[PDB]
């Protein structure tokens, strides 16, 4: 049974979150778009394997939109990690296996580096280290343009346009409003702040991934860093949203990976 | 400037080869298709930067078709390297900077591992380590189907279909006949013989690349291996045929990369 709710943390954010299952904690941090409904399908799969899974809309995004502007402006992995930690304390989550793509991945690494005690294992996916030229000036145009552009960009990187489309009108309407907000506070500050320094990656176990169909250059640097640092690195079917494109495989990956760090 | 002709080596191969320029030797080994006309444009560029460039059609392919059956069957990097050494011996090329993609890349590595004394530096591109899904049963259909399917597959991996097409009707007619032959003796034996062990990679300088637009999973292992072994690794624009898709950029890479090892 899926638990759905809202909670107001001490930092003023009114979080929308979902939980399912019991057992060791698994946390699914969304990507930059901050829409946790993208994890709906995988959520059940994971939970069914003896895990309590928690996900949520990111501050200022979708259902967690009632939050202070600072929580969605000048965003970095560490900033977002700070918020997550507060939320986890509020939900009494002591330690967890954390997944995250893009900014969510930056957050995972930030958590791995600065709050090692709260992380059982980190699963970052496509950590932004550079700013694709397709973005670059995405925070200068009008909201409608950003929305139209980012929707096309996101769908293109979906790894499966059918499944992407099948997220539904509710989700896409929420995504429509998130795009501009994302554009103003993420692309410029997230990449440069990526916690990929040597000292950020060895406090807890890390299992890094990149989209199998993602063009090599986009996250080439992720692979080189992982390899050079001796961190498990691999691919997942799909591109930027494996949890949407290939929910069964995504679930299997998260379950198998987390399972190996449990007693 | 450019010389074009044939030379019959002691192994029975009647090679079609081309040379241009003066100075240190640079050898451009074609990919699995074994068509050296793909190097036409970049060859001039490289030759004009103070190098003597040598290229050729691979054994049993294109203009190098008059060759014993053995030379195009059960192909491995080492097998091809043996033929190349004989060719180089006949052309009096003692030491060279060698470029190679796919099977060509496997050959480069084979040369680096087994004939280090003949290699100034190796520039392998997209070394096949696994036989990709798309070519699992390629040999199981009619030759006409093989030609059609492989022409499509190659065009899709061209990195620039306009440039691919622009190789010309003559090249494509030759490629048409090469496809089936390549399918019978390459894809099943090339990948398993990849000289990518630790013992094959430290005898001479190597500068490894993968296509920037190539789907990550395809040559994902190339990146990990290079990085783990501390070998220079980067991307080149395009996909599988950088010398066709981005001739100028390709030529620049070969020149700069080779130039740095000169003494």
């Amino acid at each position: 049974t899926r638990t759905r709710g809202y909670v107001t943390t001490k930092d003023g954010i009114k979080w929308y979150y979902e939980q399912e299952g019991s057992g060791p904690d698994v946390v699914l941090i969304p990507d930059g778009l901050g829409e946790c409904q993208m994890f709906d399908k995988p959520m059940s799969l994971i939970a069914s394997n003896g895990f309590r899974v928690t996900t949520f809309d990111m501050p200022g995004m979708s259902r967690s939109s009632d939050a202070p502007p600072e929580t969605y402006q000048d965003i970095t992995g560490r900033k977002l990690a700070g918020y997550i930690i507060t939320l986890l304390d509020t939900l009494d989550i002591k330690i967890a296996s954390v997944w995250g793509c893009a900014s969510g991945a930056s957050t995972v690494l930030a958590l791995c580096s600065d709050y090692p005690e709260r992380v059982r294992n980190g699963m970052p996916h496509e950590v932004p280290t550079e700013n694709p030229d397709i973005l670059l000036h995405i925070h200068e145009v009008d909201p409608a343009t950003i929305s139209q552009e980012m929707a096309a960009n996101s769908r293109a990187a979906s790894g499966n346009v059918e499944a992407w489309d099948a997220l539904g009108p509710e989700v896409h309407a929420r995504l429509h409003d998130n795009y501009p907000r994302w554009a103003y506070g993420y692309p410029r500050t997230i990449p440069p702040s990526a916690p990929v320094k040597t000292e950020d990656l060895h406090k807890v176990p890390i299992d890094w991934t990149v989209g199998a169909s993602t063009p090599t250059k986009l996250f080439f640097e992720n692979i080189v860093i992982a390899a050079r640092e001796g961190i498990n690195i691999g691919t997942l079917p799909g591109n930027h949203f494996p949890y949407v494109s290939h929910p069964e495989e995504f679930a299997k990956y998260v379950v198998e990976t987390s399972r190996k760090y449990l007693k």
